[PDB]
């Protein structure tokens, strides 16, 4: 039969998605999805394969989905949160990207993205908190001084940004 053949494209998809060949990820897990009889692992790496491919708001929808039917699931914050990053919904990020980072201290580009999203909203003293633990993860990230540095001059607290432009551009 085909349901056998199925989970095998299922598992195939789902790990091309894991793998980063998401194009390949899209082919295979659009003949697996169904909308009726709802997997939250496929919707989930189907979900991100969109929005990769560029089937943004496609992908967006399966993500906002995944999340509706699994609201712990850790793996479905982490593909949604980073996506409100990338199209800019800092708002609806904020919540997710907190719940992984909590999960996953180690994982830098949450920890990154998180303080990204803080920043965009204004709250420069979480920015700064998390671009700390981001710099402890990867002490010699550019990008993470850059960001560190303009927070805390957005704040007047320029004797703490001095150093931080200094090593962006130290490693630049």
């Amino acid at each position: 039969n085909d349901d056998i053949r199925q989970v095998y494209y299922r598992d195939k998809g789902i790990s091309h998605a894991k793998a980063g060949r998401y194009s390949q990820a899209v082919m295979l897990l659009e003949q697996v999805y169904d909308a009726d009889a709802f997997d939250v692992d496929v919707a989930l790496h189907l979900g991100i394969a969109y929005v990769k491919t560029g089937a943004v708001d496609r992908g967006t929808e399966l993500l906002e989905r995944s999340l509706a039917d699994a609201p712990d699931n850790v793996k479905v914050a982490t593909v949604l949160g980073l996506t409100y990053v990338q199209v800019q919904k800092y708002d609806l990020a904020v919540p997710l990207l907190i719940k992984v980072a909590e999960a996953n201290p180690i994982n830098f580009n949450v920890r990154f993205r998180l303080g990204v999203a803080l920043k965009n909203l204004g709250r420069f003293d979480e920015a700064i908190d998390s671009f700390k633990i981001a710099l402890g993860l990867r002490p010699n990230e550019g990008k993470v001084h850059r960001a560190i540095a303009f927070s805390y001059e957005q704040m007047g607290r320029h004797e703490e940004a001095l150093p931080h432009f200094k090593k962006a551009n130290e490693l630049d």
